[PDB]
C-alpha cells in the first residue's frame, strides 16, 4: 500500500505506522559541526571476504541484492556495535535528478543516491527476532555521487535490465559487495530506524562520510527501473528516498577527530 508518491508517501505513512512520528526516526540530517567525536568507538570491522550473494529482486520500492545469511559469513563488527551483525541485503534509494536521491542528508546536502547495506544482530536468531530488538540491526549507510564510474557497482546495472518491474528476480550469484566502500571507513553513527514501513526502531546507522563515485550513465539506469508491475502502466522508480526526520533527543557521534 505504502510507496513514495504524493497519495501513499512519507507524508502518508503514519496513518497505518504511527511510529513515523517517533523519537528515533531515520533518516536524519547529519549536522557536521555540532557531530563530536567518540573515543568510546572501537575500530570498525567490515569482514565482507567470504560473502555469498544469491538473488537481486525488484521488490516494487527498489531492488535488493540478498545474501546468504545462514552463517557468518559477511559481517560487521565494532564501532558502536555490540556483537556481530550479519550481511541479509543490500539496496539503494535515488532520485529522479542528480540533485536528490540520499536519505542522509550531510549539513543539510542531498547526494544523488545512498547505499544501505543491512545486517541483523546474531544474538538474536533472526531478521524476525532482531526487528524486535532496539539493537537488532545495524545499517552501514553510503552516499553516491555522480563523477567517475564505479567499477564494482557495474555488475547491478548491467542486471537491471532482467528485473525491470516489481516482482522479478535474477541469480546474481558470486557478487563482491567489497567493490561498493569508498577508501575511508571514517563515519558518523546514532540510534534510529528503518527508513521505510514498518519504520521499526531497532537500527544503529553507521554512515560513512567519503561518498564513492558513480557515473551519471550507472545512476541513471537505476531510473529506468520500475515501481509497477509486468503489463501495468509504466511508473519509474526514481525518489525512493524518506526526508529526514527530527533528530529529538539524540547525538550524531564521529568516527574521527
Ligand atoms: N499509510 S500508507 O502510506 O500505507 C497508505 C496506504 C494506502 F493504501 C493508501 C493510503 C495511504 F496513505
Ligand atoms: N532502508 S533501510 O535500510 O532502513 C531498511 C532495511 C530493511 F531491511 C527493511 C526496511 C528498511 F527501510
Ligand atoms: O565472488 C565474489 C566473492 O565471493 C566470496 O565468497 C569470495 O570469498 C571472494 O573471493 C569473491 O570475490
Ligand atoms: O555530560 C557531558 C556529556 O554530555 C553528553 O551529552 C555527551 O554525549 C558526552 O560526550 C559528554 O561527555
Ligand atoms: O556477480 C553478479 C553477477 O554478475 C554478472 O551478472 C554475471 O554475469 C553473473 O554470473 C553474476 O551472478
Ligand atoms: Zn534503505
Amino acid at each position: 500500500h505504502w510507496g513514495y508518491g504524493k497519495h501513499n508517501g512519507p507524508e502518508h505513512w503514519h496513518k497505518d505506522f504511527p511510529i513515523a512520528k517517533g523519537e528515533r526516526q531515520s533518516p536524519v540530517d547529519i549536522d557536521t559541526h555540532t557531530a563530536k567525536y567518540d573515543p568510546s568507538l572501537k575500530p570498525l570491522s567490515v569482514s565482507y571476504d567470504q560473502a555469498t550473494s544469491l538473488r537481486i529482486l525488484n521488490n516494487g520500492h527498489a531492488f535488493n541484492v540478498e545474501f546468504d545469511d545462514s552463517q557468518d559469513k559477511a559481517v560487521l563488527k565494532g564501532g558502536p556495535l555490540d556483537g556481530t551483525y550479519r550481511l541479509i541485503q543490500f539496496h539503494f534509494h535515488w532520485g529522479s535528478l542528480d540533485g536528490q536521491g540520499s536519505e542522509h542528508t550531510v549539513d543539510k546536502k542531498k547526494y544523488a543516491a545512498e547505499l544501505h547495506l543491512v545486517h541483523w544482530n546474531t544474538k538474536y536468531g533472526d531478521f524476525g527476532k532482531a526487528v524486535q530488538q532496539p539493537d537488532g540491526l545495524a545499517v552501514l549507510g553510503i552516499f553516491l555521487k555522480v563523477g567517475s564510474a564505479k567499477p564494482g557497482l557495474q555488475k547491478v546495472v548491467d542486471v537491471l535490465d532482467s528485473i525491470k518491474t516489481k516482482g522479478k528476480s535474477a541469480d546474481f550469484t558470486n557478487f563482491d559487495p567489497r567493490g561498493l566502500l569508498p577508501e575511508s571507513l571514517d563515519y558518523w553513527t546514532y540510534p534510529g530506524s528503518l527508513t521505510t514501513p514498518p519504520l521499526l526502531e531497532c537500527v544503529t546507522w553507521i554512515v560513512l562520510k567519503e561518498p564513492i563515485s558513480v557515473s551519471s550513465e550507472q545512476v541513471l539506469k537505476f531510473r529506468k527501473l520500475n515501481f509497477n508491475g509486468e503489463g501495468e502502466p509504466e511508473e519509474l522508480m526514481v525518489d525512493n528516498w524518506r526526508p529526514a526526520q527530527p533528530l529529538k533527543n539524540r547525538q550524531i557521534k564521529a568516527s574521527f577527530k
